[PDB]
């Protein structure tokens, strides 16, 4: 049921964001939602290449770090690489076959592409600070703590992709597959999508910002400054990405785009709340792993956990969910130095 | 046999440094050895008061330190306080009753006094960086690691003092005390003194310099800068003190002052070698205690142990002993910044 060029001449201004007629002609003279056109333009203006940044000095700083500080830095580096290894391919694979307006389609491709720059930038950093990069890259797959977060995050994508394939192949209804019952419901599929986006919003708006704090904390000590130059650029992008999903989510639940989605979004408003909280807690437990062997000047388990609650409360309200944590001010106000850009608001407000 | 004013009119230019006729008139128009007069003048010009130094910011830095870095800093602080608690009283109590030339007598009093300024300066630092100073001061006595070094160092003083009292009270020979044999030998007493001085030389020329490295390493990170201002002044003094004992030791073994001492110094040249090595090793094991919970930027067990071997080799040659360690250059050349003074060579050469 999916076609790379649907032959029907539809009015793309009146198509839903998702599950409508697949996009035929890619045109940018008009939009249903101009936010996605604005994101594309912003992302394109932000285009950067990793090797523009000298990370040489960072090798010296890294070697001079005490073991536990090495542990902190590299564990964080490995987590980021994992998250954007997923963000590199997944928006394309999971969302493209479902999008039905051109501006959203292009934004997703631009988004995913910008993630591949992020993944490349980690390779730039890793090769430059360790002797054998294979050890690091191999740990990313077999590290028990990292692996746990990978499995959870990738499942929201995988379940959406698999249910999508059934839908394209079988259409809605109840079917017989090798003598088993496979029930295809557009309503269920719409739900898998909504949760996936909520999940991805948490990934980019919370999980990554928790990681940025660890990076900039090094930069505050005037260490790993090349890495921090790069994280600044990544963070500036990340602010575009999370804005993207905040608008998809908010447009979906408002009923403005698709009325059935508004109902579905309320049906699982609890599930999304729970999803977010599970992410916030997983990041708190991650803080535990980072600082198991000790902390450093300016950052520790306690402080980072406060930032998690802080940042979580902000992202959740932005997508119309209830705050799960005590109202708290920013525990690390110095981070906003690093989360700055004259073209987009990187720092959470 | 000791008198605070011996009634004999002796020529103080021809008295031995030690064990001669107790000093009667304190005069400074003439010296046997002008080095001690030069030390006195230098020490007096160096006179400083602890409270001249603002250590306020150091409270903030201390609180911000990770636990293991707190452990490093305070363990080191506690060790210094112990060493100079001993250096405060011991040169006076152990050496005064034995000195027989005025310039040496005054130098020792000036020396011991300057140590009381050091002890006072630690109280200044401690009160300012912790909430309850009693915890710190109480740990200094009951800390198993510190306690070990205290016992060894204080025994060289105590055995000299006790043997001195017998000598003053009984004079040389073989005696009957409560039905026991107490043999008083000036030759033995001269030996207790020589070893004590060797021990004290190690204390000031090695043990304390190992400690200075820990302090300045913090200052290199731009932390605990008030403490480091103070350590700079203490170190400048310490260079005078170790110079004092290097000349007593070297004058004693050269036979220039007392011919019997030259023999005794060769009789136990092995014992002194061993003494020094035991001190160097104890400081290496101390490095282990400091960094048991992790190290910090610029200083760790390995690096500090190299400095111990380095500094030990230098001090030992200065007192005519064989080097126990491989010839090595300075592992922490940055320390010489802090060990500077235009009036005396603080940094080891």
């Amino acid at each position: 049921a999916y076609t790379t060029f649907s032959q029907t001449k539809n009015d793309q201004l009146k198509e839903p964001m998702f599950f409508g007629q697949p996009v035929n002609v890619a045109r940018y003279d008009q939009q249903k939602y101009d936010i996605f056109e604005k994101l594309i333009e912003k992302q394109l203006s932000f285009f950067w290449r990793p090797e523009e940044v000298d990370v040489s000095r960072d090798r010296i700083d890294y070697q001079a770090l005490p073991e536990h500080e090495k542990h902190i830095f590299i564990s964080n580096l490995k987590y980021q690489t994992l998250l954007d290894s997923i963000q590199g391919r997944s928006p394309n694979v999971a969302l493209l076959p479902l999008i039905s307006i051109p501006e959203l389609e292009t934004w997703v491709e631009t988004w995913a592409f910008s993630e591949t720059i992020h993944s490349r930038s980690y390779t730039h950093i890793i090769r430059n600070i360790v002797n054998d990069p294979s050890v690091v890259f191999d740990d990313i797959v077999t590290n028990e703590q990292i692996q746990k977060r990978a499995e959870g995050i990738s499942s929201y994508y995988d379940e959406l992709i698999e249910m999508t394939s059934y839908w394209h192949l079988l259409g809605e209804g109840t079917h017989t597959v090798n003598g088993k019952t496979v029930t295809v419901s557009l309503r269920e599929l719409k739900k898998k999508l909504y949760l996936c986006l909520m999940s991805v919003n948490a990934l980019e708006a919370i999980r990554f910002y928790v990681s940025f704090a660890c990076s900039f904390a090094f930069a505050e000590r005037e260490l790993m400054e090349g890495n921090a130059k790069i994280i600044r650029l990544i963070a500036r992008d990340e602010a575009l990405h999370l804005t993207g999903t905040q608008h998809m989510l908010n447009l979906l639940r408002s009923g403005a785009d698709d009325p059935e989605m508004a109902e579905i979004a309320e049906e699982c408003k609890q599930e999304c709340y729970d999803l977010f909280v599970q992410a916030a807690q997983q990041e708190k437990d991650w803080a535990d792993y980072l600082f198991r062997d000790g902390s450093m000047i300016g950052l520790n388990k306690d402080i980072l956990c406060q930032y998690v609650e802080y940042i979580t409360n902000i992202r959740m309200q932005a997508v119309g969910l209830d705050l799960p944590f005590q109202t708290r001010s920013n525990p690390i106000p110095w981070i906003n130095t690093w989360l700055v850009s004259d073209n987009v608001q990187v720092a959470p407000q």
